[PDB]
């Protein structure tokens, strides 16, 4: 198999700059912003987005699992009561896991909860969940890069790639 | 300079847990999917004794909740979707943690959630949680034993004790 | 499908646990800091009964080790540096998991580490782990009860049972 | 009452990380079992930039470590027989990193090495071997590129110095 570039590193960077500007604008005057990354896949997008948000904010992470139940493998280290929470995803597809994570965090009485994802595969949606900011809407391909793995590989590519069969 | 007095004897505790087990057995008669979930660390002794008085095939699991936000330090190992869940507590006082744990688990769509505690301190409640089975209602004293610690000591006492000043 | 036969009766188990607790009490006499550490979920019932037969003030804590690498899904809540640590197991068969848990804990520089188990299957051993206190040494049978499950069932049986396939 | 001063610019950080990724790429050449392991939360930004400058196929994982050094979140995947690179935002006393290394050594990786974006050598309390270092600094009050003050400023793109104004 091989990887072709689907979304270039610079196209990704420009889109994250735009998301950063929109998010900065939306939260202007808030000192309670916290970005929460869903591990492992969101960490690259999160790193780049945080650096494009010109507001003082905090960072946290959750690891949610998958058989049926959405379980918390690692919860947040910090409180979110009365805070503005931004969930940060690498890719939203079925929306299952994200939906339960949002509901679990809603119980803690944050000031607000929103969601931003680098990629959205809306044709995979099985439970709808409100996504405030989306980097790129894509079809249901095997994508990798910018934090996203194929068999644990390729998270470290600076571009969004597509895994394709060779010769 | 402090000591432990017996408040509820080893045998009084055992008789009560025998009675709870009988009522719980009757209650879930014909459920194919009973699961007891303890809250660690305090629940484990009461859980062990109670599970042995329940004359139904059932599963056991544990959560560790945190102690401002209620966070999940260690989640269930198994699924509870469509199951009858019995939350098992050593003591309910403010009700804050238990309430949030119930709300977290309710998101998983168990068939039912009910709650059983060995000790209840009703005068300490800060939030409404409905508890179907209560071993003993007690005044707000420093109690220890049957899983309950004081500064981590005395969980291993077979009786419910009360910590008292000496001299 | 199957039935369960009594292999070691409730009373036999209670008597042996009392013997072990007595020996453990003698062994750590004069120790200021005993901590019993159970591996979840299997060890919780044995732990509850055993701690109640140990007549020294002590602490209780728990770990959850993964089911190749032995990973820590839930670590101890409390420190063990300088303490006498007693690892508590429902059953020891291959010894692989328990060996790693011991090495992991030794890095924290406890004063000592010893191991107790309710059941021991010495024929299944794959690594050398020395076990000072053994409730019952048994053949490689499918056992359940007193914390031990089969397909998550039967942890709540008050005896050690043998699972027996039928027709 | 404070501000933050730029101590090491975004561009200096970027160039140094590229140099580190190059050295790392060269060192691990021919190995197909590279895994970078960051310690949360501080390492995630340096990790993200470093991984993208490493031109070898590799895996990425995370641990979060807590007197006793405890494991609050372990790795998700096996490291037996692998080349492990622990990735750190800053190394000061070394105490946590030393124990994490010891813990992972029990799993029999083929090798374990350590990289840090910042190193404070005069702060060292335990000896631990640090293989790659982005910037060796004095004991300044630092933030940015993953590093916080009171949970704030991990999002700054440069290494900043917190300068009390109070």
């Amino acid at each position: 198999h091989t990887v072709e570039v689907m979304i270039s590193e610079q196209e990704v960077a420009q889109r994250i700059r735009e998301l950063g500007q929109q998010i900065t604008e939306h939260y202007q005057g808030s000192s309670d912003l916290v970005l929460v990354g869903l591990l492992r896949g969101s960490f690259v997008f999160m790193a780049d987005l945080a650096r494009q948000i010109h507001l003082t904010h905090q960072v946290d992470f959750m690891t949610a699992s998958s058989s049926r139940d959405v379980r918390i493998l690692k919860d947040l280290d910090d409180d979110i009561k009365g805070k503005d929470v931004l969930l940060v995803e690498d890719i939203i597809d079925t929306g299952n896991t994200l939906n339960k994570v949002k509901e679990i965090l809603a119980l803690r009485e944050p000031k607000s909860i929103r969601i931003c994802t680098l990629l959205d595969k809306p044709t995979r949606r099985e439970v709808d969940v409100e996504v405030n900011w989306v980097g790129f809407e894509i079809p249901d391909e095997f994508v990798v890069g910018v934090g996203i793995d194929y068999a644990q590989k390729y998270r470290h590519l600076p571009y969004i790639g597509k895994v394709v069969p060779l010769a």
